[PDB]
């Protein structure tokens, strides 16, 4: 699309902020908050349309999981509730394929998911499918070439280098090469053929080094570290780059906004957010209005 819209996010409560960016110009626009404040929600597009899935309301009157899913029309700058999910999600993963939406994992309290179900926009309606290998909470979720990829996490007890891949007509995960660190909030996306998977948590320190899984090797390799370690952040594609947006990074909450040049192999600063926040949903589509 244009835009790199950030939902939510959290900065000493959850917040129900809705911003966008405009790479073009270096502008940011204030847009419809969220009928509920959360964190560690994911953010995701189909049809034009925005997604916001799972999640948690961190608030003084009290901590709720999210099991929502809202859907925000730009066209019409509002949020209308979509069908909820079966369990609610906190610090989730999303991918879409094939116009269908996947939601991974999460934590609900102390129960740490290995569930998976699939939404279906046309029939606003969602449906179990088969449980990930591994229990992941703080995970991150890619799709390539219509396969989906759980990456990370972190299991009840340990948090993970493992990574699986779903394969939708088996209904069936599978293993694949783990990564080369531990890391549990990071920010996972896809870029050509390679799944990236930068930042996080490792158990005792926030992470600024990426890597990437090729699919055709199977192996993982670092590229350039970002500039700041951080976890809990938000993550996209725009044109051919790498966006991530916010995190905590051990001792701030980041407003920091880096962009990855795979040509250059470089991190560059590209704009701050208006204030700082760590586990937004992040999602790309076209200009509101
Ligand atoms: C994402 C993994 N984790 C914790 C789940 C951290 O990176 C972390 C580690 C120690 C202290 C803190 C955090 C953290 C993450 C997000 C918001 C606040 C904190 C915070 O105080």
């Amino acid at each position: 699309g244009r835009l790199i819209y950030t939902a939510g996010g959290y900065f000493r409560q959850s917040l129900s902020y809705l911003e966008a960016y405009n790479p073009s110009n270096g502008s940011w626009l204030r847009l419809a908050d969220l009928q509920v404040p959360r964190s560690g929600l994911a953010g995701c597009v189909v049809g034009g349309l925005l997604y916001a899935v799972g999640g948690r309301n961190n608030s003084p009157d009290g901590n709720t999981d999210s099991s929502a899913l809202d859907c925000y029309n730009p066209m019409t700058n509002q949020w209308s509730p979509c069908a909820s999910m079966s369990v609610p999600r906190n610090r989730i993963g999303v991918g879409v394929i094939d116009g269908h939406i996947y939601a991974v994992g999460g934590s609900h309290g102390c129960i740490h998911h290995s569930s998976v179900e699939r939404y279906e926009p046309e029939r606003d309606e969602w449906h179990l499918v088969a449980p990930m290998l591994t229990r992941r909470i703080g995970v991150g979720v890619a799709v390539l070439n219509r396969l989906l990829y759980a990456v990370g996490g972190f299991d009840g007890t340990n948090r993970l280098n493992s990574a699986e891949c779903y394969y939708p007509e088996r209904n069936e995960w599978r293993m694949i090469t783990p990564m080369n660190t531990i890391r549990s909030g990071a920010g996972v996306c896809v870029l050509h053929n390679c799944i990236y998977a930068a930042g996080g948590y490792d158990g005792q320190d926030q992470l600024n080094s990426v890597e990437r899984y090729d699919v055709e090797t199977e192996t993982w390799t670092f590229v350039a570290p970002m500039r700041h370690h951080r976890s809990a952040l938000g993550i996209t594609v725009h044109q051919g780059k790498i966006y991530v947006l916010g995190g905590y990074d051990g001792h701030t909450f980041l407003d920091s906004v880096e962009c990855y040049d795979p040509d250059s192999d470089t991190w560059s600063e590209v704009t701050r957010m208006t204030s700082g926040r760590s586990g937004v949903g992040v999602a790309v589509t076209m200009e509101p209005c």
